[PDB]
């Protein structure tokens, strides 16, 4: 079973640590990946309720089980904040335009 699923990609808890520590790591250095400068500021201008506090970042998952290192991001992302809490796991995957939904 999936701990999330985002669209029809499959995560698992260990596949969320490790992005998550990753994108942490870069964002400690102060250091960024990608054209769109990765992991960056999310707003949350979708509203959800996260339990944990902002600041939160955004940071690429990919389906395929790498560490996002630069070129196209997908559709999945997760959300961590300043204590590298994970406040949750999202994707463009069902939403409109660059919007977001929550992964399920
Ligand atoms: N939809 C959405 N986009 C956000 C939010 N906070 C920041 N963004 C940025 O706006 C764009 C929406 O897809 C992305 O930038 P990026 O394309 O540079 O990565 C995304 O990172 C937010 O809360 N919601
Ligand atoms: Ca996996």
């Amino acid at each position: 079973a999936c701990d999330y699923t985002c669209g029809s990609n499959c995560y698992s808890s260990s596949d969320v640590s490790t992005a998550q520590a990753a994108g942490y790591k870069l964002h400690e250095d102060g250091e960024t990946v990608g054209s769109n400068s990765y992991p960056h500021k999310y707003n949350n201008y979708e509203g959800f309720d996260f339990s944990v506090s902002s600041p939160y970042y955004e940071w690429p998952i990919l389906s395929s089980g790498d560490v996002y290192s630069g070129g196209s991001p997908g559709a999945d992302r997760v959300v961590f904040n300043e204590n590298n809490q994970l406040a949750g796991v999202i994707t463009h995957t069902g939403a409109s335009g660059n919007n977001f939904v929550e992964c399920t």
